[PDB]
């Protein structure tokens, strides 16, 4: 695969490389998946749930302010949410409504060797 994670550091890049880098589905949130934080939040979790995608690591960015900022300053944006597949960026919440229904996520999908539930139907 992409090689493991290992680094350390407050808010850097370099840290939010190690964690996009701790799984092959890292959700980003200020928020869970378990309660509507704020708008959009809902949106990804059942697009991934969908695509029978449900062991992500959803980060939520309000636990720690390294991950807020670090975050925020990362996409260069005040307030999203977000997945990573394979450490790379793919999209935020407007971006994954586009892609999901065009059918974009599901080739993306396939290079991890993921399965899009979809395919089933």
């Amino acid at each position: 695969g992409s090689f493991t994670m290992g680094a350390g550091g407050g808010g850097s890049a370099e840290q939010l490389d190690a964690l996009v880098k701790k799984d092959k589905v890292v959700v980003f949130l200020k928020g869970t998946p378990e309660q509507p934080q704020c708008g959009f939040s809902n949106a990804v979790v059942q697009i991934l749930r969908l695509h029978g995608v449900r062991d992500y690591a959803a980060y939520n960015v309000l636990d720690d302010p390294e991950l807020r900022q670090g975050i925020k300053d990362y996409s260069n944006w005040p307030t999203i949410p977000q997945v990573y597949l394979n450490g790379e960026f793919v999209g935020g919440c407007d971006i994954l409504l586009q892609m999901h229904q065009n059918g974009d996520l599901v080739e993306e999908l396939k290079k991890l060797g993921i399965h899009s539930a979809l395919l089933d139907e």
